[PDB]
């Protein structure tokens, strides 16, 4: 038997960047996937979020519209990349909220890639971690996305956040500073719900690129976008200026300023909201809040259209921020909403 810990992530800045080559600055969270398992003759796996057991015969990576696609999609990348492995037996637990926009999608994936890694000694290096999760998630499930997530969940290291470029796949550890807390507040509002949102933005960015005879946003000027149609144009021009916002964090973090970093958070949190029109009410109310209540800056994480914010607070802050936003919240809007605090981790292992 073994036992592998998979983190979920936030992304600190860089939100809808990966997709066309952008640069991106992830972090791998201390809320976990947990899976503990062994070698068996079919794939047997009891969820205990779903309180359920779902199985299928390595024969078998027929998708069925259900949880176990995850796992199948895993099973059918290595199979696609020429890996023999068999089958597991085991239990996925832990205590990452599922559909949170915290990716439980990428957590779970990787757990189980890293789970037949040591099982069956596949010797995998991390990049082709990443690259195998991405693969299968696009491919065998279905989900367009970018590399962000997949990358945070292997990649993550204790105390540090990641710069990426996605273009190259070049990267850089930045210390988190001490006593910083990311408050993650979760609106209850399932962004799976405009999934259809993600894939317009994606390929009108595509679209884009094609137009301006360019690989990647980080070749792109906010001069050149005249060139594009309105819809286009207002959209792209999120993500330059999303671009140079990144490397502005960068240059911040490493000087420790934690109040420019929080500044540039907030502002793109409202580029977001007002011209990328990937936010919502109740993620706007939580930014709000949380700069009345003291928080250096604000943001929604991931793709919008509900999931989950964060915001960075002083460490000795980070609880009742979060309590008095709730309860204000819970007033307001009829979700589930919930707040977790969180720190800079690992990435997958055991
Ligand atoms: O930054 C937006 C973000 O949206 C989702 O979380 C995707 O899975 C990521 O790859 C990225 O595109």
């Amino acid at each position: 038997m073994i036992k592998v810990k998979s983190p979920g992530r936030v992304n600190l800045i860089g939100e809808h960047t990966d997709y066309t080559y952008g640069y991106v600055m992830p972090m791998a969270i201390n809320l976990y996937t947990k899976i503990e398992a062994e070698k068996h003759g079919e794939v047997i796996l009891y969820s205990e979020h779903f309180g359920e057991e779902r199985k299928f015969s390595l024969n078998d990576l027929r998708k069925e519209n259900s949880w176990i696609d995850y796992v199948k999609g895993i099973f059918w990348v290595l199979k696609e990349s020429d890996y023999e492995v068999g089958g597991i037996k085991g239990r996925v637990s832990g205590n990452l909220p599922l559909g949170a926009g915290l990716s439980s999608s990428a957590s779970f994936e990787v757990g189980i890639l890293e789970t037949l890694d040591k099982l069956y000694n596949l010797k995998l290096d991390s990049l082709s971690k990443v690259l195998l999760a991405k693969k299968a998630e696009n491919e065998f499930v279905g989900v367009p996305c970018g590399i962000l997530d997949q990358f945070a969940v292997v990649f993550g290291r204790e105390g540090n956040v990641i710069f990426l470029d996605t273009h190259t796949l070049d990267y850089e550890y930045i210390p988190f500073p001490k006593d910083v807390s990311i408050l993650v507040f979760y609106t209850g509002v399932r962004r799976e719900l405009a999934s259809s949102e993600y894939a317009e933005r994606k390929h009108i960015a595509e679209e884009s690129l094609k137009i301006l005879g360019k690989g990647s946003s980080k070749e792109v000027r906010e001069g050149e976008l005249s060139k594009l149609p309105p819809l286009h144009r207002k959209f792209f021009g999120y993500i330059v200026r999303e671009n140079a916002r990144v490397l502005e964090v960068r240059d911040a973090l490493k000087e420790g300023n934690v109040e420019e970093v929080g500044k540039i958070l907030t502002t793109a949190h409202w580029d977001l909201a007002k011209n990328y029109e990937v936010s919502c009410k109740e993620l706007d109310f939580f930014v709000e809040r949380a700069l009345k209540l003291g928080a250096y800056g604000a943001r929604l994480t991931g793709a919008g259209f509900g999931g989950s914010a964060i915001a960075l607070v002083d460490k000795e802050d980070a609880e009742t921020i979060g309590e008095e936003i709730l309860r204000e919240y819970l007033k307001r809007f009829p979700w589930k909403a919930r707040h977790f605090i969180v720190e800079p981790s690992d990435g997958v292992g055991i």
